[PDB]
């Protein structure tokens, strides 16, 4: 009933949840390379859920890339960052659910982790 | 040696120093009151040097008040916040040298403090 | 949704929402002072809904203030800030719903506003 | 700074500069690959001045990598992010002066640039 991975994104310039920011989730392989894990556009309210399956999202290193640049390039603003990425290692270690947050601005971005534990 | 108290502001939209920002400083009189301590404007580098010396800067709660509204407003952007503040106690756990840094954005902002003992 | 003013606080140290952080919303009266408006403390989720009804939240400037001082202090960390204040004008025009978010850290905080609207 | 790439890393939990934060700067390649551009750590000023020269800092896509995991780890704290990366294209205007800041906390970091001009 709940997926671990989820992204939220806000736009600090117009007090708005950034919509349609492109999200790409990359999972670290055995050899030490990256393969695609999930992909999607931020919905109309900032959130992007139903990204992975509560069982496909297994232990490992991850990297969420939010294409922040085309987002700002779309409204007349040339951004600093080429994009924004978030590397963490989700795990079966517990604290099984995660939501990544973004506070996007032309020359600055804060990223927030928020892990939770369901009822075991 | 360094400034017992300083302020620096940034522009998350232009990727640059917040220039010419009014900064008022008030000190709480032990009875509730807030009396004028100092004030000034952020120079080109975004900083604001000289707010007080150690002799003046005393143990007690203070309040920095950067007028974020007049700033964006002078550009054409109607910001959310009326102004911005940082309320804190100083010199109580010892006379230190503070630095209140602030990141501005029309609908969002951040302040951070670096507490530094003098060169002693 | 069916709530005009909500506040969502997060805890950057713990990686979970800042639970039981006492909020105190004031409303500037016509005389110029701050008459009590709403007042609660973060529910487990780190948020607050029933602060006011969609009719009580009239056009005017407001002051939301979070007691970070006691939050951090109940965990043993002596924060820098005395509290966290966000005065904004809720000129109930294009947008009726407001969401004041804030990320806490012992020496740094970040507020942001998200003003959606009664869409359809 | 009078040299091209200067990096500044503070601490939201200790309100102090972040010293010994290993920093690596890469450079995209003609093959879209990533050629190794720089290495260094943050001094006691939680600032790293000692990387490139205007002469050597050409136009291109960079990726500054801040080893946040080792930082939080040495202190006993257990972080979420593995690294903090600032990927930006540079000098596509005639080589300017860059400054990257990073505010650190275990479950959320924040980066911002300040594009300066030596002549202008």
């Amino acid at each position: 009933s709940k997926c671990p991975l989820m992204v939220k994104v806000l736009d600090a310039v117009r007090g708005s949840p950034a919509v349609d920011v492109a999200v790409k989730v990359f999972k670290k392989t055995a050899d030490g390379s990256w393969e695609p894990f999930a992909s999607g556009k931020t919905a109309e309210s900032g959130e992007l859920h139903g990204l992975t399956t509560d069982e496909k999202f297994t232990e490992g290193v991850y990297r969420v890339e939010l294409d922040t640049k085309s987002y700002w390039k779309a409204l007349g603003i040339s951004p600093f960052h080429e994009y924004a990425e978030v590397v963490f290692t989700a795990n079966d270690s517990g604290h099984r659910h995660y939501t990544i947050a973004a506070l996007l601005s032309p020359y600055s971005y804060s990223t927030t982790a928020v892990v939770s534990n369901p009822q075991n």
